[PDB]
């Protein structure tokens, strides 16, 4: 239906967010270990 | 069209877990650098 | 409505595809610092 489509969507985008500050966060470890 | 976007997003879904994947992958890797 | 629901997913999509690359290019770094 077309009520569930919003909210997979509003789902989907939030979870995308939270990947990329999982990606920054990690890239922040890295490069601690590639310029320490 | 209707379908069209139904699609879009279930497609949209399934990258965005395969991504989370990948990261997890990277994560542990990045552990063992960091604390190995 | 529908249209900015068209436009949420296309919006949607190219952050995944960004988070993508900057995924590739992480997983370049690591495995410099894993096999350099
Ligand atoms: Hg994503
Ligand atoms: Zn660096
Ligand atoms: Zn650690
Ligand atoms: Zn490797």
């Amino acid at each position: 239906e077309w009520e569930a489509l919003e909210k997979k969507l509003a789902a989907a985008e939030s979870k995308c967010q939270a990947l990329e500050k999982k990606l920054q966060a990690l890239e922040k470890k890295l490069e601690a270990l590639e310029h320490g």
